[PDB]
């Protein structure tokens, strides 16, 4: 019954994979699924994959230091990998690193990608455990985040080669209200203009008759190309959406739910914390929705209490919400979105939210 | 009613303070208490303090990278601090960094410490917010972990200068069975022999007529000085206590509970995971306890199910248990201990547990 929307998973690079992974277990309803580490011969990195219906996260941490003087000298390729991982956690901190797509024909989707100028990160190769085989490749897309192409061949195991399945459920979830998340809706690994642009232009040059590997990126780039804020050291009436819009190296990963009220509630009660949109947003939005005769399913007054956002067109609307920044840097957010016939991505909420500080800064 | 046993707190250095701190909120029953960061002018580090009755943890993360090229050039003292924090997370990873003691007369306890050869880390100084003042100092003790001496003067605020109080309770705890932890029982920031020794000899030279700042370290060094394992690539019948005993740079922090059964249960059900001691341990222990006429309060059979450990003497016993390593390095553990008239620290369980693999390796 589960539904990946073609996303194999998203892999994070984080300092404490083992413990950070549990954040999503306790706060957001995930379940431990697979593991890769010193128990399956991974001498240099541990990986913890937690899943929520279609949503699958991988958290990956080095298990050892750079010049680890006690046991082995690291092979040259591997010390470079460890070195790379620390330099990313320094520059960026905990965050999404790689979006990986279930793909038929990695060789082909990889080939076209670099023909049109993709920065290669991992030419096609074939990780091969005892449960089978898989072909992957990877390319730089949005900043230093990446896309990975995955073609299952003979592999049958839990997840990928090297991974072992997970030995049973998590107990904290028999006490916690569940979070009905469906699948990964989209992901922008870096929201700098230059960076976004660069990645979008690259995607456009990847368009052909064969369908592009990430429909959700093609529609984001399309919707936001039709147009390309202002802060205050007050807090800002936009609160942390101003950091979302104007912060550097900001990311967000969005997670589709069939019920954003149910989702947001059970996350409010598990202890997750979202940005507060001002009252003036709903003021103006209630008129816009009414004048346009767009009648929502959900009570407008509950969408207000929950600081949930709205965008729409003639055929339907979306419901959107953002967590407070997940870490001590204001750079990583998670979006929860519910669609009722709207392929949109929230372009309207830039105008609306920017207009929200507008009436407040114009107030003086 | 709360009881710190003279421990102001333990401060961890971790990669993701904001999220790691919540681990202890969800998995172990802590509550958010104070915060220090970009919201109180801390341009370089964030601190999250969570408390459980007497137990108070501080988690501290850099909010910025080393050569953060976007905003400020860091002052020389501060870039050194950021640089230091990354080098510790590289060499060691997430773990306890500093044990801090509520102390009258920092100047004096600091003075004697370095007279007898303490490695100074922070001469007496006086952090001074608008709610008052505090004197601190710090010295290297066990490896690169530290002790900090804290003398409240005019400070009245939540916690320390720069900290703001915490805006209300965590919701996940109205759904989770509580964990009745009392206070910090002890802490060994590095269990290498050389390192332990060095720190103990240093403590001994700190003994005088004035009482020593950490009674729990003086008794550890005393009990374990009366004596100073063997592993298998099988897993080991000792399971992860072999990593505890023979692993390098292992730490553990112990947390006293009045009811280790209640504590361990509610932690089993919140999702915390402990090492399994073999059956042969309880086999031999039931005879030892009986021959010695030591009658326990708690059902021996529940202490067996819960992989809880036992040490005792003529006047009473202790009950001990260890988590599985908390991170992808096998280097940080947490001990839960319950005392019934026994100042011991588990020296007996070395003999018992070492003897447990003994009958198993002797089995062949
Ligand atoms: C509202 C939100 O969820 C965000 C999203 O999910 C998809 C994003 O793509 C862009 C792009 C470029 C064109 O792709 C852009 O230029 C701006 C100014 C922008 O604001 C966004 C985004 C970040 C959007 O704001
Ligand atoms: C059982 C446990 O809780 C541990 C504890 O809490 C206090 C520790 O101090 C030592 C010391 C030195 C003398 O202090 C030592 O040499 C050995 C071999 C030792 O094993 C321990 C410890 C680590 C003990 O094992
Ligand atoms: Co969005
Ligand atoms: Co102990």
């Amino acid at each position: 019954e589960v539904n990946y929307r073609g996303y194999h998973h998203a892999e994070w690079w984080v300092g404490n994979a083992k413990q950070v992974a549990q954040f999503y277990i306790t706060r957001m309803g995930f379940e431990p699924v697979a593991h890769k580490g010193l128990e399956t011969g991974s001498r240099f990195f541990a990986s913890h994959v937690v899943q929520n219906n279609g949503v699958r996260f991988v958290f990956t941490s080095p298990v050892r230091s750079s010049a680890r003087q006690t046991l082995k000298a690291a092979p040259l390729a591997d010390q470079a990998r460890l070195d790379e991982m620390y330099d990313h956690l320094d520059k960026h901190g905990d965050g999404v690193k790689d979006v990986a797509f279930e793909v038929d024909d990695v060789l082909a989707v990889y080939e076209n990608a670099v023909a049109n100028g993709a920065e290669s990160v991992s030419s096609p190769h074939t990780d091969s455990c005892d449960e089978g085989d898989v072909i992957s490749a990877a390319i730089k897309t949005y900043g230093d985040t990446t896309h990975t192409f995955i073609q299952r061949t003979t592999y049958t195991g839990p997840f990928l080669p090297g991974y072992r399945s997970c030995t049973t459920v998590d107990s904290a979830n028999k006490f916690l209200p569940p979070v009905n998340l469906e699948a990964i809706d989209h992901c922008v690994g870096n929201q700098d203009w230059d960076e976004m642009s660069d990645a979008c232009d690259f995607y456009e040059r990847c368009l052909g008759f064969h369908r592009f590997w990430s429909v959700d990126d093609k529609d984001i780039c399309t919707e936001f190309s039709a147009l390309k804020n202002e802060p205050a050291h007050g807090k800002s009436q936009i609160e942390e959406y101003v950091d979302f819009y104007n912060g550097p190296g900001v990311q967000h990963i969005a997670l589709r739910t069939p019920n954003i009220i149910e989702a947001v509630s059970n996350l409010r009660s598990r202890g997750v914390e979202f940005i507060s949109v001002p009252d003036t947003y709903y003021e103006n939005m209630r008129l816009r929705l009414k004048a346009a005769g767009m009648k929502l399913e959900e009570s407008f007054d509950i969408i207000q209490k929950l600081n949930i956002l709205i965008d729409f067109d003639e055929g339907g609307y979306l419901l959107q919400l953002f967590t407070k920044p997940l870490m001590d840097r204001p750079t990583v957010f998670i979006e929860i979105i519910q669609r009722n016939n709207f392929d949109g991505f929230g372009a309207g909420n830039f105008k609306s939210l920017f207009e929200a500080i507008e009436r407040e800064q114009d107030l003086r």
